[PDB]
């Protein structure tokens, strides 16, 4: 309800949500969708990959699944996804 | 244990509706202007009045393209994309 949603939950929320796209978008060939969400994720909050998943990153960017310019050194020199749905609930 | 797609898009949506409430009438108008921006969108088709106010307190950001999609790509429906990958 308007007026009762928690940030501290929201927030764990969507990168749980994250979490499982990105999950099925590496190991599901046919995950058109997943793969979709965690491009849309990638572009528009300018990141590629998460803290949790730091293992799969490489596989991700391999795939496509992040925007162009996007490369491994490139990446460790950014903040993650889960970092990046912080500010955004944050308003930072 | 999985996070429902509608679910959460829904539960964002509120959380947006509220920031919005709140900067017109606290961090709100900070969260209003990252969802803007971050979204590319400044308003919602269901809050009219509030989405006048945005626009005549400068919490959205620059662009035709704003605009001209205001209400035909409203932060519902950008929220709505990201969670459905569009």
């Amino acid at each position: 309800e308007t007026g009762f949603v928690n940030k501290d939950q929201i927030a764990k929320d969507v990168k749980q949500f994250y979490d499982q796209a990105l999950q099925q978008a590496v190991v599901d060939d046919d995950a058109n969708n997943a793969k979709a969400v965690v491009k849309t994720f990638h572009e528009t909050l300018d990141c590629c990959g998460s803290s949790t998943l730091t293992a799969l990153t490489t596989s991700v960017l391999k795939n496509n699944l992040c925007p162009s310019g996007s490369n491994i050194i490139s990446n460790l020199f950014k903040e993650d996804c889960h970092q990046k749905i912080d500010d955004l609930f944050s308003g930072k």
